[PDB]
């Protein structure tokens, strides 16, 4: 049975005007900016950007990959696919 989202979880994350995008739930570093209540820090693979999102926009990677994990024209996307599949827990600083 499902838990709440936690740092390290892999997802496709949905943002307006973008396809469901490979991403992870990030940690918040000591001293770093916290997300608003009920939001999570989402690290988008390939682009390496962060946005804050609630669960409605977060689809677990395993369940969703068949639908969402196909190549896309958009910048960063196919790099993102490689990352989530091959080294999703790496530092991308």
């Amino acid at each position: 049975m499902p838990h709440a989202f936690k740092p390290g979880d892999l997802v496709f994350a949905k943002m307006k005007g973008y396809p469901h995008w490979p991403a992870r739930i990030d940690d918040i570093a000591d001293g770093a900016v916290k997300p608003p209540p009920n939001k999570y820090p989402i690290f988008f693979f390939g682009t390496h950007e962060t946005a804050f999102l609630g669960p409605k926009d977060l689809f677990p990677y395993d369940k969703s990959k068949d639908k969402y994990g196909k190549p896309n024209k958009r910048k960063g996307f196919n790099e993102g696919l490689w990352e989530i599949q091959n080294n999703p827990h790496a530092s991308y600083s």
